[PDB]
């Protein structure tokens, strides 16, 4: 029956194709199938989640801090196909490849593998679960520390949330297997992370407090962001309990002479560890990397090369060949660097539907300092709006918009708010002198009158005290934590509304989705009643189907593996739906769906 | 099995569509036959019982001595084979046999057999024709069935041994065959004898015809003058006949023609006559009438769906002109309107082989090919490059029967002369040049053996000079060819049939052998992979089954199989294509190969 | 300026097609064109045109009585392809044969070749002027009698017309070179013939007064039509001044029996020479005007082989063969009617467009009495609503209307009103008794509650009361001649009008169109005025254009044959255009036209 349903989602998509797929380009015909390598040996050995198993966070932070090989964290799984692909890469790829991870490169420090927009895309987009996604990984890799992204108090969504709530996922990323938990608010505001962190300590797991990247600190006439603006952060979040300081260079903008110094003083203010994440739109990024190296940093992230350059992290092949031989050698098989990249190459052929029209870097960066996650969101969107023609002057627009909001930093969601602004900005004409101006009738969308009423939290000096004057048009601000003046949710309240409205007893993870995200969970619980476990299908056949005479493996569950053959298809009928015929295991089924076109 | 070997057909044809039909017109995605509705009687005796009361002599009084004109419906046989290439099936033919018994019990006969119908049945309909017969027998057991027999060439097209002419004739009778239509293709009387004698031995009715051409009131053609027919016909009740036919094969016989002629046969002898015409000029009709008013005992037509043009005249329309009159046929005409509309959806399912012919042509009076040619002509002339020539070669038909003697030209006759023509529009010759010593040319198969002697003497017998040159070292004969064709070892001839089907055959099944040792054989194996194809009707024989389409097949009355052609796969690796069927509500699977 | 109008004709035609033809078949490409019979070279032998100009109409009709072969008129040039092709025949192709005729067949009586339908469809779906059409038919054969079909009161219209319209009208028809109208009323109603009737007569031209046949005089169950109404109408009018009698049997149902008593009581009820036209719809027409030709009547109508049968007239080859050596011999060449025969049958073939798909005689004709011209249109008409499948229960809906309405007469215009009754009934789903009953509601259509008015005029019994008096809803029936209330029409007024509405001065033929046809007059001159004389382009071209590399020669003028070549068509331009480039006597010309699609 489970698998009755899986036989309906095939017949659905092959007679109707995918919606995200069904208007896009589709791979190469002849196209290999992935092949996960062979593994060498037997067992895994013991590392870094071993290593905090026994210390506990502190002790590990310490532990990275008097390592003297630099730690790598690999992106692919989550920053990378986001930054790429759109966030769209499947569990069935990802688990799949984690074991090998475990097997050749024990060295590692972490997996960012979940968090991110990969929590709301799995459901919304892939119809798969992300926690089943991070339970398969957990399995695969029981030897490396597995990393999320938690956007602060936004959790993993947009808006933020209440403190109970905040706290309440954070406990669920826990014994979901999560071991170190990247942080970040939006607007660097230290104020909002205390909850968050406070919550991660309580769990017994690593605080990596973020301090988000923006400006130019070698810049004398960018004064706002200089170089002690960062050392105090630093100290602040020690001070409110970090087990390890990150550097989240979102948009790609720190300069390597800029790590020389950065990393030194940093160092110089913290004892807690240094992890460095960046992305390559500039195409120097990797530079910037070494840099910070050289400089003493504790660990970095990147990307395999297969899913690496560009808006993604650099790449981690060639990083580590730069850095092999030399004190700070991390110690990781380059030949296995490069037969997992040929892994994640034949994966990514497979996601073409969602590739960029993005050829190469650009220096274009550094003026508009969108991070590598939006750039190409905001371009299929500047194109939906059909501006595809006037993109560089959206990008004038985006930076333009910055300086209007006070020179603020621009991440998720921050980052979303200034490029709902820049797009209307470019539509309709406004110069940020019109945009501010007493007689022009502007209509602000519902996320810049969100922001500047005090939702994403509070910048350094306030918002601009015009520009929300009129931007609120009555709704009068407040400038105290948004945690603090939303009502404490009612738990075992909201659990009865999600458990009615589906029937049925929901997981404490299930609990949490809903909680992030009611209305899209609903939809994926519905899909998964409908379709069933989607996700164990491999990703041509999630995204079209099976063709004509095509057989299919699947594993249904555990060592039971099912027979699929589509042998053929019918007409559309006098009742508008069509009848496709499976061979199942030797048995003939015939599974009817709409034609929905 | 019986089943699984049909849904075998309609796979084989869904897919690769049916030779004789997947590059000619499609008929209206658009009303399937209806049987018309039964109205609850039993049969009425008609002429069958009658037949078996008096025996064919004084049938054949019985007939002379009726005042009203008999009729004889050849929509079954002549109707189809001049106007759809003898392409009708058994599916809808056996189906209304059963509607003309209740409703028109007075018709003499229907022309249901022989002609063209034997061969083409097996060689292009993958049906039997003696299944055909029976299922019309049993349609229709109170009316006369009627077949066409050319004398000598059996259903075939050469001269036959006597002992086979002999054995096939006994095997039409056991078969339900009551009134045996036999002329010969140059009205050679010695030539009918074997056939007249084995009708007269299995006590059925001998109606000798004598094939009409010419034009009896024109002086300067005195050639095929009354006396030539009123004396044939005479010789022919000698020869001991029950029933005179003319055979108007062409439609040559005119109005004033049909008076005088009639007329005077009936003087010449105290036989019944009965009179078979083709409307391609367009008049056919008023010939026919005239013929009645002058007294003929009987007379062909064909049903209105199927009349007209090559076909015979329209037998709805001929009732209706005599209805009143002393002559007065008795024919119900909403009954013949019914049956007609019946006919006419039947025709539509046909439309692959309508020849494109507009209407009436008096132009056949110079050319005189028999309505039953005229397409077949046309076909064969497309295939040689020449519809743009079409008139140049009746010009040439009409020049080579003049170089032949002037001769009789009916079937196989008609193919000789057809087969000449042909070559001299292509080969550009003039009689002349077609004579001529100094130019070497190179006769068809078949003119070579008519000239040899094959079919039969003229009664000059043939043109020396034309004889010896195709002869082109041959010497001729001018004897009956059965006389000197050896005795076929029957016992002999049968062995090589069944060591070659590997099974025992039936009596009826050797005599298609004797007649067609190839074509029986082809239908034979076939017959054993895709079954009783009779039974599907015509759209699913000809098309197969659309999608989602639902079919409904008596294998065995009584035993109804639902069939529904539910999906189709694409063609598979190793060059096969899967039809998905439901049988009576359970699914099957028939691989077909893709012969694109 | 003509040979500019011409190519934009071609234009239009080539890249839209012709409305009459793009949704239809197509002729065979390899396509015969039709080739004129070379003629041995003698002289035009005088014929009945010279005797009737020397005789007048009565000792004409005389002449005619006491002639002892039978006289033949060929209805080609008519009803043949009204019958049997829509009407659609052309100029081009009728008027290129008319000295062939001449020359060939000089002992015909007549040429049947104007009036009926073909009036109208010049006009309106041909793009040609019918008065052109005959006088080049006069040109051609000066030796033979030119006939037409005149409707009695409906002139070549589909309603009665005042009397002085009527007189008009027959005045130009003369002068366009009419020498016998064949002319008859719906109704066989002779008060309403003798306005028609006068007028011929006072031309100085043969007056064939027609007497309608219907039913079976040889069936005393249906005694209403019976030998004495045939003769009594026969007596009524000659004393009404009739040079010849005709009888129309328009539905082909007269058989040959009753033709020997109808024929033989017609010439002795009368001295004047008797005229006989039939159908083949039934598949003997040919015995029944057989047996007319041995009961001494003085002309038949046929028409040639190759649009004989069926609707049309029976075989005139074939007739003639038969007759051939008798006592009554025609005297015409049958060798000279099969090359002539032959010239039609390429001509038929590029009206494919137009042909039907009837497959041969039915003796059905004599349960419905469709008139031959009718059968096919109302064949279309009931596939139009529709009614394909039920086509036997519009034939029997028929049969019931027509006994409804009393039992009548059904030519041209009643035949219609008896039409528009049966699909009704077919369609709504209404017996007769449906039809008059009181609890039923019916809207009748118009031409039936306007024949039951009295418009059409009236049948030998009236009409009947009772669905009468529910047909018109209150309206008040007359039994008076329609046209004895109509206004006369003020001649001189109505001519301003027609010459204000084209700003030109017309001739009295184009008058008499407009008085008969004034809308489908007015649209054709103003296509005249865009389009050229489009009647001397050859068939093919007329309906099709030309293909690309295609080169035609044209005669707009005797001394002056164009030769146009297709060279190339344009893509659509930005205006909707597109540009047909003509090489026209090897010099460039380019034509506009607009993409109608
Ligand atoms: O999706 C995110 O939160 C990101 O990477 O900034
Ligand atoms: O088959 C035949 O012999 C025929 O119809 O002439
Ligand atoms: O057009 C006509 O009047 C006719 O022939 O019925
Ligand atoms: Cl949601
Ligand atoms: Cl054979
Ligand atoms: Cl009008
Ligand atoms: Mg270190
Ligand atoms: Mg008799
Ligand atoms: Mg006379
Ligand atoms: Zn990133
Ligand atoms: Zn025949
Ligand atoms: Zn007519």
């Amino acid at each position: 029956d489970r698998a009755t349903k899986l036989l309906t989602y095939l017949a659905d998509v092959t007679v109707n194709g995918h919606p995200e797929a069904k208007d896009r380009p589709k791979p190469l015909e002849n196209a290999a199938r992935p092949v996960v390598p062979y593994a060498n040996g037997n067992g895994v050995k013991d590392g870094t989640k071993q290593l905090l198993d026994t210390l506990g966070p502190k002790k590990f932070g310490e532990w990275m801090r008097n390592e003297k090989r630099v730690l790598l964290t690999d992106t692919t799984m989550r920053d990378g196909h986001q930054s790429l692909l759109a966030t769209r890469m499947r569990t069935y790829d990802i688990a799949r490849i984690a074991g090998t991870y475990s097997h050749a490169l024990p060295n590692l420090l972490s997996l960012e593998c979940w968090g991110g927009a990969t929590f709301d895309v799995s459901m919304r987009f892939l119809t798969e679960d992300p926690w089943e996604r991070l339970a398969l990984i957990r399995e695969g890799a029981p030897n490396l520390l597995l990393q999320m992204l938690l956007r602060g108090a936004n959790g993993v969504g947009y808006t933020n949330y209440p403190d109970n709530v905040v706290k309440y996922f954070v406990r669920q990323a826990a014994k979901g297997g999560i071991d170190l938990f990247r942080v970040f608010d939006c607007l660097n505001w230290v104020e909002n992370m205390r909850v968050s962190m406070d919550a991660i300590a309580e769990e017994n797991k690593l605080c990596e407090a973020a301090i988000c990247y923006t400006g130019d600190i070698l810049n004398s006439a960018r004064p706002k962001y200089d170089l002690k603006y960062y050392t105090n952060l630093a100290v602040e979040l020690e001070k409110a309990g970090a087990h390890i300081i990150a550097v989240k260079d979102m948009a790609g903008l720190l300069k390597p002479a800029a790590a020389k110094v950065l990393f030194k003083a940093l160092r110089e203010a913290t004892g807690l560890p240094i992890h460095f994440h960046t992305h390559d739109t500039s195409g120097i990024a990797a530079a910037t990397v070494l840099a910070a190296v050289e400089a003493g940093v504790d660990a970095v992230d990147a990307a395999m090369d297969a899913l690496s350059g560009n808006t993604s992290q650099p790449c981690l092949g060639s990083i580590v060949e730069a850095l092999s031989g030399s004190e700070r050698d991390p110690g990781l098989d380059p030949a296995w660097i490069r037969r997992i990249s040929f892994y994640w190459e034949a994966v990514r052929n497979q996601y073409a539907a969602f590739e960029s029209d993005l050829k190469g870097p650009a220096s274009e960066v550094y003026l508009h300092e969108m991070p590598g996650g939006q750039f190409t969101n905001l371009k299929e969107q500047a194109r939906s709006l059909g501006l595809e023609t006037r993109w560089h002057q959206v990008a004038q627009a985006y930076a333009d918009a910055n300086q209007m909001f006070g020179d603020i930093v621009k991440v998720t969601p921050s980052s979303k708010v200034v490029g709902d602004m820049a797009l209307m900005m470019v539509s309709q004409d406004l110069t940020v002198a019109d945009v501010v101006s007493p007689d022009r009738e502007v209509s602000f969308p519902e996320s810049v009158v969100s922001m500047l009423k005090g939702d994403l939290g509070q910048p350094p000096s306030g918002w601009p005290e015009a520009l929300q004057k009129k931007a609120l048009k009555g709704e009068k601000p407040y400038t105290v934590r948004p945690g603090s003046l939303l009502k404490e949710a009612d738990l075992d309240a909201e659990r009865k509304v999600i458990e009615k409205k589906l029937e049925r007893e929901v997981s404490d993870f299930e609990f949490a989705s809903y909680l992030m995200y009611p209305k899209v969970f609903t939809d994926f619980a519905l899909a998964s009643d409908t379709y069933g476990p989607v996700s164990v299908l491999p990703t041509p056949a999630y995204f079209y189907g099976l063709a004509d005479g095509e057989e299919l493996f699947a594993d249904i569950e555990k060592g039971k593996t099912l027979v699929i053959v589509n042998q053929a298809v019918s007409a559309t009928d006098s009742q508008g739906m069509v009848t496709v015929f499976f061979e199942l295991n030797g048995q003939p089924r015939r599974i009817k769906v709409p034609d929905r076109a």
